[PDB]
Order: C-alpha cells, then structure tokens, then sequence
C-alpha cells in the first residue's frame, strides 16, 4: 500500500470522526481568553481542530507527523491548563487522545512505509 499522499484523505476522515465525537467539544474552536484570561500565562502555543483542519485543507502540512505534533499539542495543553487529573475536560481530553492514537498508528506506519519504498532502489 505505498500510495505517498493517502494520509490526507485518512486524516480528514479521522478528522470528521473526532467532530461527532461528544469529547471533542472543547477543543473544536480555539480557547476563548475572556473565561479562561490566564490562559496565555500557562500555554505560549494555543490549538484546536478547527486549526489543523483549516492547516490541512490549505495545503500546509506535509506529512501525516506534523499533523500529529499539532493534535498531540491539544492534548499536553489540556493537561498544562489542568488544576486537577479530576477535570471534566482534562479527562474528555484523555479519552479523545486514546482514540487519536488508536487510529493515527496505521496512518503513520502506511505513510513511512510508502517513503521507504519510494527510496527502495
Ligand atoms: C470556545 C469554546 C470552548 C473553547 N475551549 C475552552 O474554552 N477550553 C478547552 C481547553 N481548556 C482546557 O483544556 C481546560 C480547562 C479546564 C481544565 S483543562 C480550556 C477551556
């Protein structure tokens, strides 16, 4: 399977499965300063969805990695912004990212395996 550009298909598909996904909801839009105003104190690179969905559509990720960096920032952001484990949306976050990986594990692993073959000669 060494198609080179699938992961952007595959992507925006296990992008729309994290829209329906209830967990999701607050990271689908970037964090609102005015209820959270320390929020810049405590995290120097915000991101959300929206973000890396607008990012891939434009044609500005090269590879199914950068893309994962992005998502994976979500998630450690979450857990920075954290006054507790026992937050509902730290705890949202964990379950959103267990999933993540659960489905961006093949994505990496046929993209590298194109590159490779790519390279075989
Ligand atoms: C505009 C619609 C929602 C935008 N998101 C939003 O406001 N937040 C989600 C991310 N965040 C957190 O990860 C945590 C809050 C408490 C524990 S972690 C801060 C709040």
């Amino acid at each position: 399977s060494y198609d080179i550009q699938a992961w952007k298909k595959q992507c925006e598909e296990l992008l729309n499965l994290i829209f329906q996904c209830e967990d999701s909801e607050p990271f689908r839009q970037p964090v609102d300063l005015l209820e959270y105003p320390d929020y810049r104190d405590i995290i120097d690179t915000p991101m959300d969805f929206a973000t890396v969905r607008e990012t891939l559509e434009a044609g500005n990720y090269e590879s199914p990695m950068e893309l994962c960096k992005d998502v994976r920032l979500i998630f450690s952001n979450s857990k920075a912004y954290t006054p507790s484990k026992r937050s509902r949306i730290y705890s949202m976050s964990l379950r959103l990212s267990a999933f993540f990986e659960e489905h961006i594990s093949s994505v990496l692993s046929d993209y590298k395996s194109a590159l490779r073959f790519h390279k075989r000669n």
